[PDB]
């Protein structure tokens, strides 16, 4: 996150950091045993860290659950990242408590102008890099889709939508991936895309999570 702030500890309890051997991806908790992420943080041998604020030091609160199956999206394109969205199961349920807790599916589309909360660990710079270690917090408004796809001619399906600011300075980046919009209490994006981050009139790029409802309910009422 660029230009954002300091969370705060488990202020965002539903944010996970998808770990590797390292932090790699975020993602958010919908229940006691399933996160959303995105597609393109697909890989094998994911442990879901819930409960994290500083992701190098043990603190109190953290649960480490490893997955025990991922589902990348039936449609999902890696070249245009169209359908950029994964489910994850845990291995066994998360304990929810005030700190670790799901976060709302939507239940209808946001509309640009929605002012929505984004998360996550990645890169705090728009030029350089830096990793923080605790979590960092961005207020911003979803976009218009015509100036979404005015910023990515040719880029922007509608499974897709732009949030942050034209005039650049504040976004989220790399690292951030899989992390949430969350928008009135409800999961309505999912760190996707940019062009570098925080540039001006490359604002961020998210999956449109309330595209994905139904299949989310089903996949997971199966599996
Ligand atoms: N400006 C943004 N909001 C922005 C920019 C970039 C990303 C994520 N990129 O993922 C890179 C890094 C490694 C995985 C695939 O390739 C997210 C948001
Ligand atoms: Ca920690």
């Amino acid at each position: 996150i660029v230009g954002g702030y300091t969370c705060g500890a488990n202020t965002v309890p539903y944010q996970v950091s998808l770990n590797s051997g390292y932090h790699f991806c975020g993602g958010s908790l919908i229940n006691s045993q399933w996160v959303v992420s995105a597609a393109h943080c697909y890989k094998s041998g994911i442990q879901v860290r819930l409960g994290e604020d500083n992701i190098n030091v043990v603190e109190g609160n953290e649960q480490f659950i490893s997955a025990s199956k991922s589902i990348v999206h039936p449609s999902y394109n890696s070249n245009t990242l169209n359908n950029d969205i994964m489910l994850i199961k845990l291995k066994s349920a998360a304990s929810l408590n005030s700190r670790v807790a799901s976060i709302s599916l939507p239940t209808s589309c946001a509309s640009a102008g929605t002012q929505c909360l984004i998360s996550g660990w990645g890169n705090t710079k728009s030029s350089g890099t830096s990793y923080p270690d605790v979590l960092k917090c961005l207020k911003a408004p979803i976009l218009s889709d015509s100036s979404c796809k005015s910023a990515y001619p040719g880029q922007i399906t509608s499974n897709m939508f732009c949030a942050g600011y034209l005039e650049g300075g504040k976004d989220s980046c790399q690292g951030d991936s899989g992390g949430p919009v969350v928008c009135s209490g409800k999961l309505q994006g999912i760190v996707s895309w940019g062009s570098g981050c925080a540039q001006k009139n490359k604002p961020g790029v998210y999956t449109k999570v309330c595209n994905y409802v139904s299949w989310i309910k089903q996949t997971i009422a199966s599996n």
